[PDB]
């Protein structure tokens, strides 16, 4: 165990009992839930467009080249046909959504086209205002917000509800301004914990560098749990610290196979669930300093009942 | 001589006959005189340390950890070695760049606003002189805004012909998209020689047609692979060199002679020795 990770856990737990923490979930939880992945949808676009999926050589260019070719060559109705064909299936959610919501986020910001997180939000008991379009901010009832970058399919299976094309990201500044303003306000105000991606959401990472270049060290360094099973390049970790990122590797805790990342998705968060302050207090001077910091602001009274004391020590 | 290629050659010939023309130079024009390759230096940074994001990230952590003096030293041992090519000669005979060598400057003074848009080592081999870093890619707009202003002026001011652009920097064509957002139907539609070893697939040229940038490909014209790179340009720009109305029936001959003579109908008796100037 690493003590910087220990105080990162301390910081997010005091943020959690403060209630000022917000989980960002990327696209890894769709992979845990056996949702249809995006790269095989690119493979489907490649076989319909070129008349063959061939070797494909699917690169970062081909992520943002092939659906553009689909749009201009084959029109937009075949896009809706493939979207109906590939994104109509349903499946029950994972325990990962439950243990994500169990830390009581004030708001939750997502980048996955499904709606499993909303169903899990209804399963937890609380209600969150779903904010997926610019019109949704007007009828925003609850103070607890479900913020949605990628949209969903609740507005039908049209192309305007989805966002996957690159010129949509080019127009995204004028398409969803208030969503971006909400996102910037939440990342300015609340502690944001990052999950569900493989360091590839580079537009969002450039937005992270944008708030870095607009706030410097006054911006609190956000936390991401690396779920890649390989050992992490420590120089890249220090570079992310220079970028202002606090990354915690799953493989630093435990590592086996590559598909067991779902279990790793539990395990570190399991380490978050039963994270107790007195668990790591192992020396007697730490005990007396801990109880001083836990009691000594109650010097101002005159008498306090013993039965009140159970409120102090959980 | 495809019909779009014919009218593009006509457009370049007319715009260079009076003179309204800027040749943008990518990176393969440096390789025509055999300049060292940047991804080889990226491989050197990778090997001394041990995607497109890696190509600037390994220099970035190499700058943070290994040091900028190692960057200056490896630039000294990598880019202190070149002559010029007839490609440059044809370009300047017809008459901006992205590379960092001064070979285009030597070709220019062998024979006019030379703009190296990514800086140069003229004041020395330092990190601030050129742009090859991720943050330098991010901070490129604010540091030298005069270059962006001059470039966006030259976009509308003169015709641009793209050569040697290896598509590494997409931010320049992103800025082209930004200018063409304002331009819309007023696009002067520059030309890029595709020069990839395979002939271009139909959907690729369909997108390149639809985006507005008119496209010539040497591999479409004749069998041309990248191993024959140089004569591919001799396949195209020499045709741009010999651009002439001799290359372009009876009725069009009558029409061109009529268009050459008919302004003189409004004038008086014309000097017979001055009639050589009618046909040059």
């Amino acid at each position: 165990l690493d003590n910087n990770v220990v105080e990162c856990i301390k910081e997010i737990t005091e943020s959690s009992r403060n209630g000022k923490l917000v989980f960002f979930v990327g696209a890894g939880v769709s992979t845990l839930s056996d949702y249809p992945q995006w790269w095989r949808l690119v493979d489907k676009y490649h076989e319909e467009l070129y008349g063959s999926p061939k070797k494909g050589n699917y690169s970062s260019d081909e992520y943002l080249r092939i659906p553009q070719i689909f749009y201009n060559v084959k029109g937009e109705m075949a896009f809706d046909g493939i979207l109906k064909d590939f994104f109509q299936v349903d499946k029950p959610t994972n325990p990962i959504h439950d243990k994500i919501l169990a830390m009581n986020p004030a708001h939750v910001i997502t980048t996955a086209y499904d709606n499993l997180i909303d169903t899990a939000c209804w399963k937890r008991g609380k209600y969150f205002s779903v904010i997926s379009a610019e019109e949704d901010v007007a009828n925003a009832t609850s103070s607890r917000y479900l913020l949605k970058v990628a949209g969903d399919f609740r507005k039908g299976f049209k192309g305007e509800n989805v966002v996957l094309k690159e010129d949509d990201y080019l127009n995204y500044d004028q398409n969803y301004p208030l969503i971006s303003n909400l996102m910037k306000t939440i990342i300015a105000t609340h502690t944001i914990v990052f999950i569900g991606y493989g360091l590839g959401d580079y537009n969002i990472n450039m937005l992270l560098n944008w708030v870095r270049k607009l706030q410097k060290d006054s911006f609190h360094k956000p936390f991401f749990i690396r779920t890649d099973p390989s050992p992490i390049e420590n120089e890249t970790l220090i570079y992310y610290e220079n970028k202002g990122l606090r990354i915690i590797d799953a493989a630093s805790l435990i590592d086996s196979n590559e598909y067991d990342y779902l279990e790793r998705y539990s395990a570190v968060m399991d380490l978050l669930i039963e994270s107790q302050e007195n668990k790591f207090i192992t020396k007697d001077d730490e005990v007396i300093d801990y109880i001083y910091g836990k009691i000594s602001p109650l010097f101002a009274l005159q008498y306090i009942r013993k039965i009140d004391l159970k409120h102090v020590f959980e």
